């Protein structure tokens, strides 16, 4: 597994994707001190991870044949899955799918939008997170809530899921932590494990749409089926909307 | 925790507790030789597992549990109703003796049929309903058939089994038919190809005590008091969504289903209180 710049999200994927013990082999991807202290400071607690492989550098063939590139490359690993991560997704996953020419190009998306979202509600509800399902569809503030999975109620809930990372950005500057979690998508494509996630595809033909984030079956080829919803006549409007 | 029968239900049920570290004490309850054996085969694997380990018969051992599953069945031989009622004659025997040393625990109740002898563990220990639970119809398995014919993970599948644990149940197809059929057919296939019921049932206790013990305040299809739902005045129980913590069920839901379906757990209903 291949993860690009090392920016606080980077090691809060690459973090993350370590305690989920899913690589052999990690790869950190342009300034050459920084990379290496990285690359020393997590191979020295390598006892409590299990990966036996984790090393840095500045050299794209480092890339190679790497099954998963976590993106915050198609030379050296013409097989990958891409997995964009960059903040404005929906669009990059666009740009990387028309660089790359690959079929295996994913954004985050709301995956983490759709997961906050959530827990605040089962939170308000009082039931375990895990049996609450609902979801948020669209861009990663013109988040969609599919509320059919009380109109002014849910749309606070969501206000609150949009409201926040930008709250955040603010008294950060950044998310590193949320999205290094949700990126939970790691797990699923290597294992194959067909879940079911919010993330960026193309959606041209869906809800009438000719030129975003759609739930999709995840595995170790990627993205193997993407659903296309018969949504409300509100919510599929405001598909549109969003992608405006 | 303490479990109640160590035939091959509550050994199942036993070894899932341990599997998931939920207890850190464990009691079994007639036959000593198998009890001791039931320990010591267990204690000899510890290492691999979390926990301090007692067996017997004297109840007073439970004194105090938080959790007490009741797995104490008997056998259906050549030659229906009789057998609920040496159940219900074990049950008398054994239910008194659970709370004159645990009154504040939960039971939870295995032995079948669960959804009667559910009513039956409320009725001999005078508890509060929520602290009496029976698993009831704890549906694992339609999701997992339905999410294979869709390719799918079966943690992105939803929808559940209400009723009574046998052929009464309704799937809930506001949240297949087949899938529900081949669901309870194996159920009984299970129990005359092998003996009966065992891992399966002992994976789901595993998943209940989980939710009890750690508070995951989860959502459950578990029998508990469902009179004043769905038409229903007699006091049965039924497996209907509940919300399991660390004080048994917090709360029950009231669902909304289709006219079938509310037709049908009345059926279902109908159908265990004909043998009550």
């Amino acid at each position: 597994i291949t993860v690009i710049g090392v920016g606080a999200v980077g090691m809060a994927c690459a973090f993350s994707i370590l305690n989920k013990e899913l690589a052999d082999e990690l790869v950190l991807i342009v300034v050459e001190d920084k990379l290496k202290g990285e690359m020393m400071d997590l191979q020295q607690g390598s006892l409590f991870l299990k990966t036996p492989n984790i090393i840095a550098g500045k050299d794209y063939e480092l890339t190679a044949n790497s099954k998963l590139v976590v993106v915050t490359v198609v030379k050296y690993s013409p097989d990958c899955i891409l997995l964009i991560v960059s903040n404005p997704v929906d669009i990059l996953t666009y740009v990387a799918w028309k660089l790359s020419g690959f079929p295996r190009v994913i954004g985050s998306g709301c995956n983490l939008d759709s997961a906050r979202f959530r827990y605040l509600v089962s939170e308000m509800i009082g039931i375990h997170p895990s049996n609450f399902h609902g979801c948020i569809l669209g861009e990663h503030d013109s988040s969609v809530p599919i509320l059919s999975g009380i109109k002014d109620m849910c749309k606070d809930v969501h206000k609150k899921v949009t409201e926040s990372a930008y709250e955040i950005i603010k008294l950060k500057g950044y998310t590193s932590w949320a999205i290094g979690l949700s990126v939970d998508l790691s797990c699923s494509l290597i294992k194959n494990l067909r879940k079911v996630h919010p993330v960026s595809t193309l959606v041209k033909g869906q809800f009438g749409i000719d030129n975003l984030s759609v739930p999709c079956v995840l595995g170790r080829n990627g993205i193997s089926e993407v659903f296309k919803p018969k949504l409300t006549v509100e919510e599929e409007q405001q598909l549109k909307n969003s992608a405006e």
